[PDB]
């Protein structure tokens, strides 16, 4: 059918997912790319401190983080690709806030993740939870399923 008008959104703590999002942007004709940020002080330069902050959000003890991103009408797109690192089998916590803000999006969603190779099944299942109510068509590592998602 008609080419899917595609938005690529990503959160990146150490820059790897940003590079992947840029690569996917280059692969998908006319795609738009937008970064999701959090304020300085939300996490930490130290990965173990960052993990512990995310965990306390996951466990319900601290609120999920507020995010900063451009104003977007999500219903301008057919497909929204959401990029994140894998954080102990979950997407990064800013993604939960993002997905909540996308509540009224009627199109297709997929997530690409970057990782060091582990806890992928958990990422998939948790992403789908966090995206409940949205039409999730797939979750995959890197750009491995970009072609599939485009059809
Ligand atoms: C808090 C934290 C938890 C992580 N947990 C996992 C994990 O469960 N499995 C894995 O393969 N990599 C894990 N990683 C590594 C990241 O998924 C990987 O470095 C990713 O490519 C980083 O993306 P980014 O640079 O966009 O933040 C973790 C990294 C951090 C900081």
């Amino acid at each position: 059918g008609m080419a899917k008008k595609t938005l690529i959104l990503y959160y990146s703590w150490s820059g790897e997912t940003k590079k992947m999002a840029e690569k996917i942007n280059s692969e998908i004709k006319d795609s738009e790319l937008k970064e999701v940020k959090v304020s300085e002080g939300t996490f930490d330069a130290d990965m173990y401190k960052t993990s512990d902050i995310a965990l306390d959000q996951i466990q319900g003890n601290k609120d999920f983080p507020e995010i900063q991103l451009d104003n977007i009408d999500y219903n301008n797109y057919d497909l929204i690709l959401i990029g994140s690192p894998v954080w102990s089998g979950y997407p990064a916590t800013p993604i939960k806030t993002l997905l909540d803000q996308m509540k009224n999006y009627r199109g297709e969603v997929a997530s690409f993740f970057t990782s060091a190779g582990t806890n992928h099944k958990a990422y998939v299942s948790h992403f789908n939870e966090w995206a409940d109510g949205l039409n999730v068509i797939g979750v995959a590592r890197d750009d491995s399923e970009v072609d599939k998602w485009s059809k």
